[PDB]
């Protein structure tokens, strides 16, 4: 095993993240978001935590598995995972998950440019196409209940929705209302809607319209991270076979929830690809991307169920190495006899969507959709498509645009450069040189002070060629990066993919792969010593970001004339709500008088974040350069 001092400074940040002290875990030992709890960015409270965070749980395990041949921290992860994230019995009733109609997955409501917008009504009469993956899922696993991560968990049960006096997980969902609907205009609620909280229909008519409504469960996918975790658990198994160690229930685990994120791969309503005013008949809805979600739900106090894909695709998701695992290894093929063949298609359109979206400077465009408006309309002249899909420079959402986030680029092309050292897919190739150009030359170094700033947020013109099954250069595509920044997390998934597109290299003998090897090598090793040199604090590698945003503390949230609720803590929610008015807790908050002080004197707020996915991201980038270069 590699001894280093990279493999040293993933020993010493592992040690960090799991010593009590520092606060990663909960009780449950289930990771928060981050360590501080005055946080609002995807999630909106800090000891929330994500399917993300335990998909990096997965990872930062697995690296430390391979450094040190103990696998009981990885067992740990999963099990944890399928304990307290992936809905059980009680979350998802059985009697309802075998009471679907895979020719009725769900019934159509359109999706709006403004949360005021909200309730959208159901439309009973819209089409709805067929869904080809449930009958398979249900004789291949003996139930019809789903295996994969809801994407949002509130550990504590900091809002109540579990009662006064538990501190037991809750499943919650945040956002509901389109677009427009910023992390700072959602109103939250417990996705089993028991309609014990809020208002006379629970929560439900905020979001749906119908003439009645019964209690039921929701829960929501986050596609990258279902990916993530198996991204991870290869990992894991490459250090199994090297150290002799069986963790094949695992591996087993990692299979089936690659199984059931095939949804991902599918239009919301099943509609035809390209053609999305028509019902699909089956395969003809897939997409074959990772969509931004799959959800189900279905009832509590009757029998029923509905499942739905997404008809939006953003860059960032998608995962070729989790595809390729899933595709072209034997260990990781899942047991629906179709699986392996649909991520194999689902392969390969993704490495040609990363092409298709290829600016002219290198960094990768938003998306695409099946689906123009959230509600099927007609495409305007001159769209550019992929396989039928309209390009969408910011997928989903625009508070703030879902694409400024540098954090996309680092995230996304990790895997395709992990995914390119391993495969050695010659289709890569171009597409990493050209990111990697881009991606360094927007690392900013200081070497004085062994310091440096990486792209924060980016601003995209124009539009690529449609696809016609080679890039083009998208000479009229273009982004900018308008603001430079020191997001240490990103940094570390910015030198985890430099570190495996230039081992990749590394077997090279052309003079210019030769020259791109070590500008991506040393950037690599320079943003690692950097990290360690100059941000180091206690709990982890962090640096002060200042949060102009909160701000929004005071958001207005559109709430229906007429409409009242409460939350469990008793906040009145009405007409004239704020972000801050339905969380009150928040005022109990020990950073709240800072913020509060702050939004006095209209300053920006400054807070020092350790993220979970930050610190492993971090932790692992050392371990990643420590093995691949000894
Ligand atoms: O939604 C994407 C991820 O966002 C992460 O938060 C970012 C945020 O989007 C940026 O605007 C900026 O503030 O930096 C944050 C930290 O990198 C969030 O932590 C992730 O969970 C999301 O997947
Ligand atoms: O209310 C019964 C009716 O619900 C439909 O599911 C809706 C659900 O009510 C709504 O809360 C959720 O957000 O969207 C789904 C979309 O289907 C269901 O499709 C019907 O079969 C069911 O009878
Ligand atoms: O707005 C579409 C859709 O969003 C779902 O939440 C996403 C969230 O936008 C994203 O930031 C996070 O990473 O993943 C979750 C789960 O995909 C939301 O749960 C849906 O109800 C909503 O329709
Ligand atoms: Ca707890
Ligand atoms: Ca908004």
């Amino acid at each position: 095993v590699p001894n280093n001092e990279y493999v040293q400074h993933f020993k010493d940040m592992y040690a960090k993240i799991h010593n009590a002290n520092n606060g990663y875990f909960s009780d449950e030992g289930i990771p928060y978001h981050a360590v501080e709890t005055l946080m609002v960015e995807a999630p909106d409270y800090g000891h929330e935590t994500t399917s993300e965070a335990f998909s990096y749980y997965m990872w930062l395990e697995a690296m430390n598995a391979k450094l040190t041949g103990d696998f009981s921290g990885f067992k740990k992860a999963w099990d944890v995972t399928e304990k307290y994230i992936i809905p059980g019995e009680t979350d998802q009733p059985s009697a309802s998950m075998s009471n679907y109609d895979p020719n009725k997955p769900a019934t159509y409501a359109a999706e709006h440019p403004d949360p005021s917008m909200y309730p959208s009504q159901l439309q009973f009469g819209a089409a709805v196409g067929k869904d080809p993956l449930y009958n398979e899922l249900k004789s291949t696993y003996g139930t019809s209940q789903v295996y994969g991560m809801h994407w949002l968990l509130d550990v504590d049960n900091w809002y109540g929705f579990g009662g006064a006096t538990s501190t037991s997980p809750v499943y919650i969902n945040t956002f509901q209302r389109g677009v427009q609907e910023s992390c700072w205009e959602t109103v939250p609620q417990p996705c089993k809607d028991e309609m014990k909280y809020g208002g006379r229909n629970g929560f439900l008519d905020l979001f749906t319209g119908d003439s009645q409504y019964a209690t039921q469960f929701k829960y929501t996918n986050a596609p990258d991270a279902d990916a993530r975790a198996v991204q991870a658990t290869y990992y894991a198994q490459l250090a199994a076979k090297e150290w002799g160690v069986d963790i094949s229930s695992y591996v087993a685990k990692s299979t089936k929830m690659g199984d059931f994120l095939r949804y991902s791969f599918f239009d919301k309503y099943f509609r035809k690809v390209g053609n999305s005013t028509q019902a699909g008949t089956g395969y003809d809805s897939a997409q074959y991307l990772l969509n931004w979600y799959y959800a189900w739900g279905g009832g509590i106090s009757s029998n029923w169920s509905w499942r739905i894909g997404s008809s939006h695709n953003h860059f960032g998701y998608q995962n070729p190495m989790a595809a390729w695992i899933l595709s072209n290894t034997s260990d990781f093929k899942p047991k629906s006899p179709n699986a392996a063949t649909d991520w194999n298609n689902s392969l390969k359109r993704q490495i040609e969507f990363y092409q298709w979206l290829q600016s002219a400077e290198g960094g990768i465009a938003g998306g695409a959709s099946n689906s123009n408006g959230g509600s099927y309309q007609a495409w305007p002249a001159g769209t550019r498509t992929f396989y039928g899909m309209g390009y969408t420079p910011h997928p989903v959402y625009e508070d703030p645009g879902s694409n400024e986030w540098f954090g996309m680029q680092a995230w996304s092309m990790q895997r395709v450069a992990e995914y390119y050292y391993s495969s050695k897919d010659p289709a890569a190739k171009s597409l990493l040189d050209k990111w990697a150009k881009w991606a360094c030359a927007n690392v900013q170094f200081d070497d004085a002070a062994k310091k440096f700033k990486i792209p924060a947020k980016l601003v995209w013109t124009g539009q690529p060629d449609t696809w016609t099954g080679s890039y083009t250069g998208n000479s009229n595509l273009h982004v900018k990066v308008e603001a430079y920044g020191e997001d240490l997390g990103v940094a570390g998934s910015l030198s985890n993919a430099l570190s495996y597109y230039a081992k990749a290299l590394e077997s090279s003998t052309d003079a210019a792969d030769k020259v791109a090897y070590n500008t991506a090598k040393e950037t690599s090793r320079k943003i690692l010593d950097y990290l360690w040199a100059s941000y180091q604090d206690d709990k982890g590698i962090a640096v002060t970001e200042t949060r102009n945003d909160f701000k929004r503390f005071n958001q207005s949230v559109y709430i229906p004339s007429g409409w009242t609720g409460k939350m469990p803590n008793g906040d009145v929610i009405q007409s004239g709500a704020t972000f801050l008015s339905i969380r009150s807790k928040y005022k109990q908050d020990p950073s709240w008088p800072n913020v509060e002080a702050a939004l006095a004197n209209g300053t920006g707020v400054d807070m020092t974040y350790h993220r979970f996915w930050g610190q492993s991201d971090i932790a692992i980038a050392f371990g990643t350069y420590g093995t691949l270069f000894t």
